[PDB]
């Protein structure tokens, strides 16, 4: 019940515009800026949030400093056709186009190259 | 109870979803050879899914291996946490530490960070 729970953190180099992606496309909104981290939460629902952090940054543990990669975030959506009309008018990146799998979806990316898997349950 | 949750490319799909299934308290959803989805049987709602990272069904752009990620868990006695998962023969990469919000940070077999975090 608590809505941060569980949620991933993204390392990058470019925090703010990955930041600024996410709010202005995906609906999110931040709770905490500053430039080495901001902290995103979906203004339709607490329990979806997603972090974003400077991959080199000294408190990470040296080991895990990096670039994010290897990495898709699914997003379940009423009107996946919709969506892809919106974005892709937006001039996002369409790395699958509309298809049925029981999953309708589609699949875009942000400017770090995580995929964004968005999915109808069908 | 599924409407966000990551997935993570990996060259071995079956030993990291064993290590979630041994250590963090998850259970296949569904799965194949190629794609597990687990969920914590304890709180429904926490899912990761494992993906070889090679698939056909990956846009070939997007193909790869997980890096660059941490999954924050909220748990209520990180401490019994760490003891168990440091015997357990898990990297230990932050020992317990109390944030200026009490955590320690572990990593499962691809690299992916595991910060498990006692709230104020």
């Amino acid at each position: 019940m608590r809505s941060t729970s569980y949620y991933p953190v993204i390392m990058t180099s470019d925090v703010a515009a990955t930041a600024a992606f996410y709010c202005q496309h995906f609906g999110f909104r931040p709770l905490f800026e500053a430039d080495w981290y901001v902290h995103l939460q979906s203004a339709e629902d607490p329990a979806v949030n997603l972090a974003i952090l400077d991959g080199q940054h000294s408190t990470i543990p040296a080991a895990g400093r990096g670039q994010v990669s290897g990495l898709i975030l699914n997003f379940e959506v009423d009107d996946p056709d919709r969506e892809y009309a919106r974005l892709q008018q937006a001039g996002l990146p369409i790395l699958l186009t509309l298809r049925d799998e029981g999953q309708r979806h589609f699949i875009t990316a942000d400017p770090n190259g995580v995929l964004i898997d968005i999915i109808k349950p069908i």
